[PDB]
């Protein structure tokens, strides 16, 4: 028994074929069955026909006779169809609304969530279908985990280094730092946890999560976790005020801070605020600053990422009491500067996932393009507050969606969050770059900003740009293009000074090659987000969707303090550089 996710409708029905098994009452568990594939349906019994060794399962097909469901064949004389009047049979059958349109909700039942046109849907549809389809994306995404083989140990060549043999009849998953393993060691009767791992082409390049002395026998699985069903909106309804409410702002403040003190009142008179912060527009120091102009104000600090949560509690450090903070961690190493799992403490930096329910003065979401509507409704279901602010930028990164090849994620459907702030704008915008020289800034700001992105540096006269197609190999899920690192390695030679640079690709075998041959360090876009370093030579590798998205573009040039090369396949985006043009040698 629970609520039609349709309606609202109280019912006794969950439609079985649905991975999420929804609530639908009897009109629209119907509509549902009669209008798709999915005609198995569960009750406080699942309709299946009771008689012995009958297979019959479809709901169109089966009655009722006595108290047991039976198909044609088996039923008792006396039965009724379990499927008719334009309703499936179970309690509550007088009170069942129905829908005009069941269109969006067969579609989300039924999509194998690889078409972009899939997610649009999950962010445009009803508020109750956007949880419906957070959670079946979300078991779609656990599911497809286990298609994959295991990967075991066969061999141990060196430290950091492995062979592997890997399980037949199943396919294996790219070997990339957006797939995290967890180990496991053969005993007696069963097996224990060993650390996450993450694996790279050698042979193969292991980083775990702890050391070890793992030895042959040991395998690896992208380990997988049950999806709760959702509750909470991905949004509270809006409320707009009157004057700051529950808050109580500080009579002196500072003049670090001094920037957001409208913004921090816009924060206290609303029920739910966003903030685009474009690159080092300084996002954290506006989150903590909030904390010192609301001091008695209890805030809890969450992202979906441990790295997000640890770098507003490195911030949270230099300016607030460290005996009114704490970190929340669940029973991967985080900051360790504040007393663990104190949920009554003033500050509380926790993820998502390891949220504890609790009320808060206010909630900070921070990195907010990286979250799914499924974390936008974990926080809600988990924390009750007075005012909830999102920070992020929906020109960076999401969430990567593993499922997804056809079709690109526009900024508008990362989440409920980023819809909004590129639909109607966002409520607070950080609008000086702290970080850039002006020709990374002036671009970004042209590129996805619409020049309102301000340089608070000047032209570095650093930053220059190449067009060199060069050659593509491809590997079993990544890109090379030697050629690029070739250029790079030339300019170096001529350009010494630049061997303090981070290298820069959309493909870790690019980066992979490019360590191997010029020694700088390598990030990935996807793995660059957050971190600023003074020179970043970034090769783009090819003139995919992937190397040519313009929020990965972005996050790749902005992560420059002073000085970028970037070797370019795309002659749009090379065309879209304010860097000085070089020949090639
Ligand atoms: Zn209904
Ligand atoms: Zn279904
Ligand atoms: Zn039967």
């Amino acid at each position: 028994v629970g609520a039609c996710v349709l309606c609202n409708s109280q019912t006794s029905l969950r439609c079985g074929a649905c991975i999420r098994r929804p609530f639908l009452c009897c009109k629209c568990c119907y509509d549902h069955v009669i209008s798709t594939s999915h005609k198995l349906v569960l009750s406080v019994n699942p309709y299946v026909c009771n008689a012995p060794g009958c297979d019959v399962t479809d709901v169109t097909q089966l009655y009722l006779g006595g108290m047991s469901y039976y198909c044609k064949s088996h039923k008792p004389p006396i039965s009724f169809p379990l499927c008719a009047n334009g309703q499936v049979f179970g309690l509550y059958k007088n009170t069942c609304v129905g829908s005009d349109n069941v269109t969006d909700f067969n579609a989300i039942a039924t999509c194998d969530w690889t078409n972009a046109g899939d997610y649009i849907l999950a962010n445009t549809c009803t508020e109750r279908l956007k949880l419906f389809a957070a959670e079946t994306l979300k078991a779609t995404e656990e599911t497809f985990k286990l298609s994959y083989g295991i990967a075991t140990v066969r061999e141990v060549l060196s430290d950091r280094e492995l062979h592997l043999s890997w399980e037949v009849g199943k396919p294996r998953p790219p070997l990339n730092r957006n797939y995290v393993f967890t180990g496991y060691r053969v005993t007696k009767n069963s097996k224990v946890q060993i650390g996450e791992y993450t694996f790279e082409k050698g042979a193969v390049v292991y980083r775990g999560t702890t050391t070890y002395k793992l030895n042959v026998g040991d395998y690896f699985v992208l380990t997988s976790h049950t999806v709760m069903p959702l509750s909470a909106p991905t949004l509270v309804p809006q409320e707009h005020y009157v004057r700051i409410t529950g808050l109580y702002p500080t009579l002196n403040i500072s003049d670090e801070f001094s920037s957001n003190v409208a913004n921090y009142q816009k924060v206290g008179m609303q029920k739910y605020s966003t903030l685009q912060g474009p690159p080092g527009t300084g996002k954290s120091h506006f989150a903590i600053g909030l904390a010192l102009y609301y001091p008695s104000a209890r805030i809890v600090y969450t992202a979906c990422s441990h790295a997000a949560v640890d770098a507003l509690c490195e911030k949270a450090l230099k300016y607030l009491p460290i005996d009114k903070c704490s970190r929340i961690i669940p029973a991967v190493e985080c900051f360790d500067k504040f007393k663990v799992n104190s949920t009554l403490e003033q500050y509380v930096f926790c993820t998502v996932n390891a949220l504890p329910e609790t009320t808060a003065d206010i909630v900070v979401f921070d990195e907010i393009s990286m979250a799914t509507n499924y974390d936008l409704s974990v926080v809600n279901a988990r924390l009750r507050a007075k005012h909830y602010v999102y920070i992020g930028d929906p020109a960076q990164l999401p969430a990567p969606r593993t499922l997804l090849t056809k079709g690109t994620l526009e900024p508008e459907y990362f989440n409920s969050v980023c819809r909004l702030m590129k639909t109607i704008g966002p409520d607070m915008f950080l609008g000086t770059c702290r970080r850039c020289p002006a020709e990374i800034v002036d671009t970004v700001s042209a590129l996805v900003y619409d020049n309102k992105l301000k340089a608070h540096k000047d032209k570095s006269a650093q930053c220059f740009k190449m067009f060199y197609k060069g050659v593509i190999t491809h590997d079993v899920s990544s890109a090379i293009n030697r050629p690029q690192i070739g250029v790079v390695r030339e300019f170096l030679t001529r350009n010494p000074a630049w061997r303090k640079a981070v290298f820069i690709s959309p493909y870790n075998s690019q980066n992979a090659v490019a360590s191997k041959i010029l020694g700088l360090p390598t990030q990935t876009v996807d793995s660059s987000q957050g971190s600023e370093y003074d020179y970043v030579i970034f090769t783009q590798t090819t003139e995919t969707a992937h190397s040519c998205n313009v929020n990965r573009f972005n996050v790749a040039i902005t992560r420059a303090k002073v000085g970028i090369l970037c070797i370019m396949s795309d002659r749009d985006l090379y065309d879209k550089l304010q860097f000085t043009s070089l020949e090639i040698p």
